[PDB]
């Protein structure tokens, strides 16, 4: 299932609860894995995914604001979880910095992460 | 108080959203577009200590298009900022993800941009 | 003929491009905006027989933002539609993708919106 | 360099020549691999890039339509090349079909390919 713990390709872990009707909750963290990483995450999942092989649609955002740190920018990523022996969280994400009107054009980055339940 | 309200988007679509003092964002979603209808629960995260400078308020929200009338098996995550003052706005651009299978994997994703106003 | 011309975006970019028979997009680019200064080339492709029926043309283009001038080891592409007629507009999304090593390529790439006007 | 035969995840063949003052021009195939199957493109790269071990800027466009088939709709990929033992150029790329007004929301894909000189 999707509850779990989970990596991706730049060593960040993924630590995630789905609730039975599609909330997701948990929390987020660099590879460094001390407490000033980690950060809270929410997001949904589609809890009743097709019966016909699809993968489960879901979402999540990390502000990146915890009592440490405050980079003043909010990523979210958007994907897909495929069950089965190698469960894989494939995503594609969106961050976003507070920026002025001038420098708003710059504020968004894009990318694509999967995960894996696998730990470095 | 500034994000949380009721926000409309150029597509006619609605977004009631509270900010919780932890960063927490939850509402509700109502789309103009798409295989939806009546409400859905929408949750995300909004930087609860921006800066004071002239910059807008970074933050994201997830609605997956379940609720319990429809199901279209797919989750939009909108990210952007927030932009106080008179006339409040929330710029964003959005993911949205529909569960596919692995053939139809690569056009999985649609990409867009909208701009609510506050109400 | 519809797609040809000079058109200016909403950040005050300037695209001067013409439209092949063949599907060709050639032109330049001047940026208002980011390390850039003079005019830049571009090229690109447009769906040279599109749809007869209420739809626009796609469209996409690059520019490499060298020139003779600067040189900010950096790329954006548009990808949109043309909507022709007697307010004719190009309605784009784009990736801006800068040369990085492995450890900052996570931070590759801008996405954005431009929406530009014929003039 | 980036002149050559490179090809994705999904099979498909990308041909480019390189110009010296940075044109890319060639052309885009499916995994089918014959006539029906191939596309013009045309792009740009950095023709003089970082000397610090950066990868290489470069972005093209195809537009689905070739003699045999149209499909109203046009692909830029927008990336870097790496090059090496295990040349590599890694690309996000929109997918933008014409729509009426109604249905531009819906009008583009976003993914991503990363291409090898390796021919499956
Ligand atoms: C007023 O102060 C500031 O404005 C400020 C202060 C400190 C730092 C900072 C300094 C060093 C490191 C980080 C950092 C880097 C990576 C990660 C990370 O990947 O966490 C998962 C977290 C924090 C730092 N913060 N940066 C962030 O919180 C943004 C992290 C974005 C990670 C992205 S989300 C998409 C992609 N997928 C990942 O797993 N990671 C990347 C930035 C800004
Ligand atoms: C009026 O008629 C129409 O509107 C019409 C007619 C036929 C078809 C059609 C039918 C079957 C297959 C294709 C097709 C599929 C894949 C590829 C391909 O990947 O080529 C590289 C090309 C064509 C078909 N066409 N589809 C396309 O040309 C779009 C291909 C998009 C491929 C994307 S670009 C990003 C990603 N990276 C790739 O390498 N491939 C995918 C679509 C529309």
């Amino acid at each position: 299932g999707i509850t779990g713990t989970w990596y991706n390709q730049l060593g960040s872990t993924f630590i995630v609860t789905a609730g039975a009707d599609g909330a997701l909750t948990g929390t987020y963290e660099s590879a460094v894995g001390n407490a000033e990483s980690r950060y809270v995450l929410t997001g949904r999942y589609d809890s009743a995914p097709a019966t016909d092989g699809s993968g489960t649609a879901l979402g999540w955002t990390v502000a990146w604001k915890n009592n440490y740190r405050n980079a003043h920018s909010a990523t979210t990523w958007s994907g897909q979880y495929v069950g089965g022996a190698e469960a894989r969280i494939n995503t594609q994400w969106l961050l976003t910095s507070g920026t002025t009107e001038a420098n708003a054009w710059k504020s968004t980055l894009v990318g694509h992460d999967t995960f894996t339940k696998v730990k470095p």
